[PDB]
RNA sequence: GAAGAUGCAGUGUACCCGCGGCAAGACGGAAAGACCCCGUGAACCUUUACUAUAGCUUGACACUGAACAU
């Protein structure tokens, strides 16, 4: 399947390319997400001529993600309460939603898609690192806080 | 004598007709022999008879994509 990048996609090209992806990648997942259109006449033109202002819309999110992400950088740690045991175990855990809710409510937006436990959720008190990404290219950080 | 005769030949016996009884024969009545054979007949059953086939199972292609390592 011939398709038109509409950004960048890594491992096959930059907005305005014109790649061969197997029909299945372009079916069920660039098209839907919004990361290319199929390469048909119109399209090929009318994206030829609609072009510079989808790289001014880019930059625009481009940026709107690193003001975004030194806000959350700028919260540094964000604490969480829960019920554990003496030995500092959790008995349930933490996760993306109320780590979430818990970084809303500390000022910054984050939705539990732009959370990323590297180590699953959190089962121990104590302080642990978890990142965000806010962008594909673009990383944050923020220090959590669980306490019993 | 189609070979076990009321009906043919020879011969013997025998007036015509009921009724109550008995079953030796009329190869008695009943059912186009079920046994046996035959038909290039039938059915259902069996199986390492033949040919197929549901099912079960194998791989290729499709629905079906992204990275990295070897
Ligand atoms: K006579
Ligand atoms: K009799
Ligand atoms: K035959
Ligand atoms: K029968
Ligand atoms: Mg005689
Ligand atoms: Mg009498
Ligand atoms: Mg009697
Ligand atoms: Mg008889
Ligand atoms: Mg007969
Ligand atoms: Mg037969």
């Amino acid at each position: 399947m011939q398709v038109i990048l509409l950004d960048k996609v890594a491992n096959l090209g930059s907005l305005g390319d014109q790649v061969n992806v197997k029909a299945g990648y372009a079916r069920n997942f660039l098209v839907p997400q919004g990361k290319a259109v199929p390469a048909t006449k119109k399209n090929i033109e009318f994206f030829e001529a609609r072009r510079a202002e989808l790289e001014a819309k880019l930059a625009e999110v481009l940026a709107a993600a690193n003001a975004r992400a030194e806000k959350i950088n700028a919260l540094e740690t964000v604490t969480i309460a829960s019920k554990a045991g003496d030995e500092g175990k959790l008995f349930g855990s933490i996760g993306t939603r109320d780590i979430a809710d818990a970084v809303t409510a500390a000022g910054v937006e984050v939705a539990k898609s732009e959370v990323r436990l590297p180590n699953g959720v959190l089962r121990t008190t104590g302080e642990h690192e978890v990142s965000f990404q806010v962008h594909s290219e673009v990383f944050a950080k923020v220090i959590v806080n669980v306490v019993a």
